[PDB]
C-alpha cells in the first residue's frame, strides 16, 4: 500500500519546463533541431551540465561552458549562431516564465492531508545569477507544502544515477512499493520503476493526475475548492516588544515588503488571521499578526483604563517605534477594526493605509452619551451584559471549549440568543453544554483558542468595552477631521450586529473610501470566507498600499 | 538648579524652519512682503491655522482654507497670485527639505546623558497628505532621544496659550526654575519666561548652544565625536522562531526595508551589534540581529554535531522560510563571518548580499587535514585549547565578569597571552582576577553579557570549533564554485588572529569582491570602531544590496 508520493520540479510541479525552452529557442532562431539540447547534454556524465547538477560548479560558471558547447555543436552541424546569441538571456527568461503547476501542488497537498509523506526530488543547480531571487521565491513557496526537498546540487548525486533513488528511500524511510514517483523524463522514471516504485510519466497534468488517483484511490481531480494555506503556531516566527514597564506585545511575523499590521477582534487571537498570514506574505508583504493587549502572549493588566482607545493606540505607535517602523498598513476586524480607524484619525503619519472588516467608522455624537446611543440599537444589548466587571468573565471562563464552540459558528449555525442577554441572565442560557463543531473550525483550532485564554482569561478582553465614556470624549476631539489616507471598508452580508447598512454614511468622513463586500459571510469573517477576504485585501494592497 | 531642557521642533531641532518658506516663496514669486505669512496667521486664535495646530482639522482640510486666506490678502494688497500657485506644493517641498539640526540633537543627547529630563514641545498638525511618511520618519528618529514629545494637535492646546506651559511642567514634574526652554519664536518664549523658566531665543544654533552651556554648566559645543545610538535590550522587539523540535532561534528586530541578518561571533550575542542596529534601521533596512545557536535566548543543545556549518546554515535557511523571507543580506563577524561565506556558497538564492567583518574566506585545502592546517599558524593555538570538551567551558564559566572584561578589550589594552594557551594551561593564567574595565565597554554592557551566558554557558558556543573535520568535508563540495553575488570583506588592522593579510587571495574566488578597511581596530570590530563599521556597511548596502 502507498504511503509516499515523490514529485519532480521541472515539468511536474513547475510549468513550462525550463528544458523545453531549448527547443522553442531552436524554432524561434531557425537553428537545426535538437542543437541546443545536444550542447546542453554534451559529455553526458562527464559533461558540464552533470558537474552543474551535482553542485561541482555554480550556474554562472556553467553559462560560458554551455556557450562553448553551443559553438562546437554548431561547427559540426555546419551552422552559425546569430549575432546576439545569449545563454544567460535564454535561461533568465525561461526561469522567470516558469510558474507553480497549481493542480499538481493541489494533488500533493491533498495526498499529504490524507497521511502521505511527500517529497520533491529534483536535478537542479546552485544559482548565483543577479536574478536568482525569482527562483529562491518559487522554491520557498513550493517546499513548505512538502516533508522533504532533495536537490541534486546539495546531495552531489543526480537522476538517473541509482544512488539518488536509494538516498530518496532512506529519506522517506519507506520500501519502494510504498512510493509513487512522478517525473516528466522517462529515463529518470526507469531506476525508480526497476526498484519497484509506482511511476507516472508526466506529459499533461490531467492524465498524470488521473493515473495518480487510480493508483492511490484518493480523489485529486475535480475535487472542491481548497481553503488557503493556514498557520502551524509552532512553525511561526514569534516576536515580543515591551511598549511600557508592565506591557509586552506579542506578534507572529511572516514575509518581506511593506509592513501589514493585523488587529483581531473580541474574543480572538493572532490565529484568527491564520488563513491571511501565508497569503499576504506570498503577495509581497511583511505581515505582523498581533495578539492585541489583553490576549494570548501579550500582557493583560487588570485596570479598565489600560484598555481605552487612546492608550491602545499610543501603545501601537510605541510598538512601531521599537521595531523601527515609520509606518504600517493597519487591518482590523471587530474591536481591531475600531482601533484601526482611530489610528488613521490620530496618527495618519504612521498609517500607510487602513482597512476594516465589518467594523464601520461612525463618528462620536457629541449631543448624546455613548451609553444612550448603544441602548437605541437592540443588537448591541450583549455589550451592556459586558459592562459589570466579573459577570461576563465568569460565564465566558466557566467552560472555554463551550465558549469558543458556541461563538465561532457560521450565519446558518448560530446557537446564541443575542436578545435579550441581560434579561436572560447570560449569553449561553439557551445554548448547549456540548455544542457541535462548526463547519468553519476543527477541534484542534478550538483547542488553540482554549489554551490561549487559559493564561489571562476574559478580564482584559472585556475591558475593551468598558471605556465607552473615555473613548467618546477622545473621539469628539477628531470631529472636525476627515480620513484622507487610503482606506478600505469590507462589509459582511450576514453579520447581524455589525450590519452592512451601518457603514452607509462613511463616505461623508472618508471621501475616497474603497469598498469590498462578502455575501453569505457571518461575523467571523477571516475564517468564514478566507479565500474572498484574501482576494479583496491583496487586490486593495497592490493598488493602494504600494 | 536646572534638571530639564525643552526644545521646539521647527527652527530648533529641525532646519530650515517650515515657517521661513512663506518668506522665501514671497521673494521667489515677487509677492508683497509678509503676504503669505499674513494669510497663514489670518484670524489669530480664531483662524484656520490655530484650529489646525489644536487638532480640530487635518493638514489636507487646512490647505483650501489657507488658499482662501491667500486670495483675501492679495485682494486687499491689490495684487494677483500667479497662474500655478499651490500651497500643497509649497508645503510638500518645505516639509521634505527640513532635516534634523544635528548639533542641537547632540546637545539634547548630552544633557540627557548628564541626568536631564528632555522634551520636545511643538505646535504641529495632523498630517494626512499622500507624502506624510517623510515627516513620520523625521518625528520617529527625533522622539526616541527624548523623555517626552508634546504635540499641540494631540493636546488641543497651542503655544503661546498659558495652559500648554502648565501642561509641560506637569509632564516634566518640575518647577519652572528647573527648566531651560529653547524656541525660535519670541512670542512663544514669553509665557515660559514670565513663569520663571530660563529661555533661549534660537536664531543661529551656535549662539543658542553657547547660551545653553553657560546656563547648564555642561560642555555641549566643541565636544568630542559622539558614539552612534546603542540599544536598550528592554525597548527592542524580540522575535522567536522554532527551526526544529529542540531548536528555537531568538533575534532582535528594528526597521523596515530589505532584511539584513546580523550574525555575531564567539563568545558573543545579538548585543554585539548594539551600535549597528539603530544606524542600519535608520538607513532604510529591516535589521534582524541574531542570538546564534548556543547563545542567549536561542536554544543550546549539547551535541557537538548540532554546531557543524551544514546544520547551522540549514537552520538559518529554515529561519528565513518560517519568517516568509525569500532573501536576506547576511553580515557576519568572526564565527558569524565564517557562516555567512558558506551561506553565499551553498544557498546563493537566499543571500541578497554577503559581508564579513575580519573573517576572510579561505577555501578548504583537500590535500591537508584541518587539524594540520590550524597547527601551522601559531596564532590559532587557542582553538586547540577549545577542542577537549569541558576544559575551556570550566575556565570560561568560572567567573563570567572576569571572562568578558578580559576578552572585550581594545588592541592597546590586551591582557591575554594568545601563545601558547594549551602549554600555559589556560587563556587567563597570566591575566588578573579583577581586570580593569576596557575603554570600549561600560560595567552595565559587561553585566548584560554575564546575564546572557548564565543560561547555557560555553558548551554550545565552544561546539562551533569542534566540527573542523565535518566542516572541511562539507566545504570540499564547494571547491569548484565561486562567490558571484554582491560581497564585502572588512579587514581590521589590529586583529592579531584574523589578520588583514589572510584575506589577500579572496579575489580568486570572489572576483567582484568589494573591500573596507579599519585602521587601529582590534578583533571586537563592532564596539571598537562603531562609527566606521556603520559608514562602511551603510555605503556598501545602499550601492550593492538595493
Ligand atoms: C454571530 C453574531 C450574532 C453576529 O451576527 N454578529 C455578532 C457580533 C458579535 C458576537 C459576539 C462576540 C462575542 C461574544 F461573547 C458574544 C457574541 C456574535 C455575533
Ligand atoms: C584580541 C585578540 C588576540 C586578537 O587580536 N584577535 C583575537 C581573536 C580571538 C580572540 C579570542 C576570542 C575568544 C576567546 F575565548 C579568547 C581569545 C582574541 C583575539
Amino acid at each position: 500500500t502507498l504511503r509516499a508520493a515523490v514529485f519532480d520540479l521541472d515539468g511536474v510541479l513547475a510549468l513550462p519546463a525550463v528544458f523545453g525552452v531549448l527547443g522553442r529557442t531552436e524554432e524561434a532562431l531557425a537553428l537545426p533541431r535538437g542543437l541546443l539540447n545536444d550542447a546542453f547534454q554534451k559529455g553526458g556524465p562527464e559533461g558540464a551540465t552533470t558537474r552543474l547538477m551535482k553542485g561541482e560548479i555554480t550556474l554562472s560558471q556553467w553559462i560560458p561552458l554551455m556557450e562553448e558547447n553551443c559553438r562546437k555543436c554548431s561547427e559540426t552541424a555546419k551552422v552559425c549562431l546569430p549575432k546576439n546569441f545569449s545563454i544567460k538571456e535564454i535561461f533568465d527568461k525561461a526561469i522567470s516564465a516558469r510558474k507553480i503547476n497549481r493542480p499538481m501542488l493541489q494533488a500533493a497537498l491533498m495526498l499529504r492531508k490524507k497521511g502521505f509523506t511527500t517529497a520533491i526530488l529534483t536535478n537542479t543547480w546552485l544559482d548565483d545569477r543577479a536574478e536568482r531571487d525569482g527562483l529562491a521565491q518559487l522554491m520557498c513557496e513550493l517546499k513548505m507544502h512538502f516533508d522533504f526537498l532533495i536537490e541534486s546540487c546539495q546531495v552531489g548525486m543526480v537522476k538517473p544515477e541509482p544512488q539518488i533513488y536509494k538516498f530518496l528511500l532512506d529519506t522517506l524511510k519507506a520500501s519502494p512499493s510504498e512510493v509513487v514517483f512522478l517525473d516528466d523524463i522517462g529515463a529518470n522514471l526507469k531506476p525508480a520503476r526497476d526498484l519497484g516504485m509506482v511511476t507516472i510519466l508526466v506529459q499533461d497534468t490531467d492524465t498524470a493526475l488521473k493515473e495518480l488517483e487510480k493508483v492511490t484511490g484518493i480523489q485529486l481531480l475535480n475535487t472542491p475548492a481548497p481553503l488557503p494555506t493556514s498557520c502551524n503556531p509552532s512553525d511561526m516566527s514569534h516576536g515580543y516588544v515591551t511598549v511600557k514597564p508592565r506591557v509586552r506585545l506579542h506578534f507572529v511575523e511572516l514575509g518581506s515588503g511593506p509592513a501589514v499590521c493585523l488587529c483581531h477582534g473580541f474574543p480572538e487571537s493572532w490565529y484568527s488571521w491564520r488563513y491571511q498570514i501565508p497569503a499576504l506574505a506570498q503577495a509581497g508583504y511583511r505581515v505582523l499578526a498581533m495578539d492585541m493587549k489583553g490576549y494570548g502572549e501579550s500582557s493583560a493588566p487588570p485596570e479598565i483604563e489600560e484598555y481605552c482607545m487612546e492608550v491602545l493606540c499610543k501603545e501601537m505607535v510605541t510598538f512601531l517605534d521599537k521595531l523601527g517602523l515609520s509606518q504600517a498598513v493597519f487591518i482590523g476586524h471587530d474591536w481591531g477594526g475600531m482601533l484601526v480607524w482611530y489610528m488613521a484619525l490620530f496618527y495618519p503619519e504612521r498609517v500607510r493605509a487602513v482597512a476594516s472588516l465589518n467594523t464601520p467608522f461612525i463618528p462620536a455624537n457629541p449631543n448624546m452619551s455613548p451609553l444612550e446611543s448603544i441602548k437605541a440599537n437592540p443588537v448591541f444589548d450583549y455589550q451592556l451584559y459586558f459592562q459589570e466587571p466579573g459577570v461576563a468573565e465568569a460565564e465566558l471562563e466557566q467552560n472555554l471549549s463551550r465558549t469558543f464552540k458556541s461563538l465561532f459558528r457560521a450565519s446558518d449555525e448560530s446557537v446564541l440568543s443575542m436578545h435579550k442577554v441581560c434579561e436572560a441572565g447570560g449569553l449561553f442560557v439557551n445554548s448547549p453544554e456540548e455544542p457541535s463543531l462548526s463547519r468553519m473550525v476543527t477541534e484542534e483550532e478550538i483547542q488553540f483558542y482554549v489554551q490561549q485564554f487559559k493564561k489571562s482569561g476574559f478580564r482584559g478582553p472585556l475591558n475593551w468595552y468598558r471605556n465607552m465614556e473615555r473613548n467618546w470624549k477622545w473621539a469628539c476631539k477628531s470631529l472636525g477631521r476627515k480620513i484622507l489616507i487610503p482606506a478600505l471598508m469590507v462589509t459582511a452580508e450576514k453579520d447581524f450586529v455589525l450590519v452592512p447598512q451601518m457603514s452607509q454614511h462613511m463616505e461623508d468622513w472618508i471621501p475616497h473610501l474603497k469598498r469590498g463586500h462578502i455575501e453569505d459571510c457571518g461575523h467571523w469573517t477571516q475564517m468564514d470566507k478566507p479565500t474572498e477576504v484574501n482576494q479583496i485585501l491583496i487586490k486593495w494592497l497592490d493598488s493602494d498600499a504600494r
